[PDB]
């Protein structure tokens, strides 16, 4: 029973360890690790020598990158063998157009304006989703377009701009290559992820 | 008892825990901390709501940072009052010279070189100490001199360089608001600390 806050306190930040532990594989013993938590508040002689803890504890930091290392690349692989796969029955549908760098695209209109420099700045209203419909991005949610330095976005939005003229949308499918390649820092896109855009191309400004 | 290292581990666990907690001021059950951490890894319904929870882990992330910087607050006051002891005590001895901005000195052995720029560069060999004798920082670790651009170090010593003829050997003492003043960051020195250095001026260069 948790009368008071010190064990309110005490029982959620074991059961916050405990829910970190479980979705990570570490399997451990409460009653062990309690008896080591009371022997250091304790003062007392704690039960392993301080370097025994110390090689107990590297092994276990080396044995979890290492899981973590292998889980990465099983879904880094996962993805690209998901995108392939993707890219590869797409070539083949009506309007689809595959470049060099192994981008894709459909135009849905096109437009008259000016294809847009490596150096220029342009205005788009763009929808990005994952292969499985997973919206990301879109500049719908904002209620109003926006504005990128064609250099300063992904590849595969660099190579499809230079191709459109303003006034025109496009859907582009872009291999991870293009996109974020094996990214481990960002939730919303996975490692190795193909991404497909909805980009209409509003206006076109050079610079000084 | 710990035969296996899957207890091995947890206890060691439990211990470097225990070892935070016990010097961090944080009063806990370990039997209660076990049971939540159970709960949690068994899937059990856990005795408190997530509501309930986030209420008593927000309260005590709040009281900490307090805690936390209540002692900061302590700590930066008690060597700041050392410090102006130091400086009052010290402005009335031998040789002292006392500064508008507050910097104090005394020449060991005047140099006849130029006197370097505030856009100037600088060899240097140095000793810095804290009040109580704790030295931080020496270029006789190093064995060999140090280079710095007069205007990219401390406030104490951009005033103190200024001043000396290329040669020279002064001790300058550094009230903390020239030197790192509220630190909260960097072990060697702590907040509010006013700093000890015996400098060697070697040489000066222009820049273009
Ligand atoms: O090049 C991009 C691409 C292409 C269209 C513009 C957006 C912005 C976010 O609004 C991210 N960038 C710019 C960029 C992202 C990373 C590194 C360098 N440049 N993205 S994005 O793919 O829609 C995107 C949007 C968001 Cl919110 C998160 C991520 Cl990880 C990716
Ligand atoms: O201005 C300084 C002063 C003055 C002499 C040169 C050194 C260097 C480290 O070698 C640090 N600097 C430069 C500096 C430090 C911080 C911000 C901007 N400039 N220090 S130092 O005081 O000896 C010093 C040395 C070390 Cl190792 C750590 C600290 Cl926190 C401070
Ligand atoms: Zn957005
Ligand atoms: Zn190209
Ligand atoms: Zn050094
Ligand atoms: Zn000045």
């Amino acid at each position: 029973s948790l009368a008071t806050d010190k064990d309110k306190l005490s029982y959620s930040i074991g059961a916050d360890l405990g829910k970190n532990f479980k979705n990570q594989g570490i399997d451990v013993n409460p009653e062990a690790m309690a008896k080591g938590m009371q022997d250091a508040m304790s003062g007392a002689q704690l039960a392993l020598t301080e370097q025994q803890m110390k090689d107990v504890l590297n092994k276990f930091q080396k044995d979890l990158m290492a899981k973590r290392t292998a889980e990465f690349n099983k879904k880094a692989d996962e993805n690209k063998v998901k995108g392939e796969a993707f890219l590869t029955e797409n070539k083949n549908k009506p309007g689809v157009v595959v470049l060099p760098s192994g981008l894709q695209y459909k135009v849905i209109n096109s437009g008259n304006g000016v294809k847009p420099g490596k150096s220029d700045t342009v205005t788009v209203e763009y929808t990005g989703r994952l292969i499985d419909g997973t919206v990301f991005d879109s500049t719908e949610k904002t209620g109003k377009p926006a504005t990128f330095q064609v250099s300063q976005v992904i590849p595969g939005w660099t190579e499809a701009l230079q191709l459109m003229p303003a006034g025109s949308t496009w859907e582009i499918y872009v291999p991870s290559g293009l996109a974020y390649g094996p990214r481990s820092v960002g939730g919303p896109i996975g490692p190795n992820e193909t991404l497909i855009f909805k980009i209409h191309l509003i206006s076109v400004k050079k610079s000084s």
